[PDB]
């Protein structure tokens, strides 16, 4: 029963996409962002310590997608993850 959820963490400011994925049970291993059309799927940074962080070059800003490799090894894509308009203090994602 996947059933992941990320938070767009205060790391957003100018142009930085921080997220707090963690939904409990399994452990964190690494993170993969993505975009729309950037250049294919972009390992995520750890800048933040505490969450993934990620600066994006374009003038646009649209909705993101995510695929972390838990330590226990297992992944999974989504989409729709971040809403147009994100808020940094919610959860956006499946």
């Amino acid at each position: 029963v996947p059933k992941v959820t990320f938070t767009v963490e205060k790391g957003s400011n100018e142009k930085h996409l921080a997220v707090l994925v963690k939904y409990e049970g399994d452990t964190m291993a690494e993170v993969e962002l993505r975009e729309h059309g950037s250049d294919e799927w972009v390992a995520m940074t750890k800048g933040e310590g505490g969450v993934w962080t990620f600066d994006s070059e374009e003038p646009l800003q649209g909705p993101f997608n995510f695929r972390f490799l838990t330590e226990k090894g297992m992944k999974n894509v989504f989409d729709d993850v971040v809403p147009e308009k994100y808020t940094i203090g919610a959860t956006y994602a499946p």
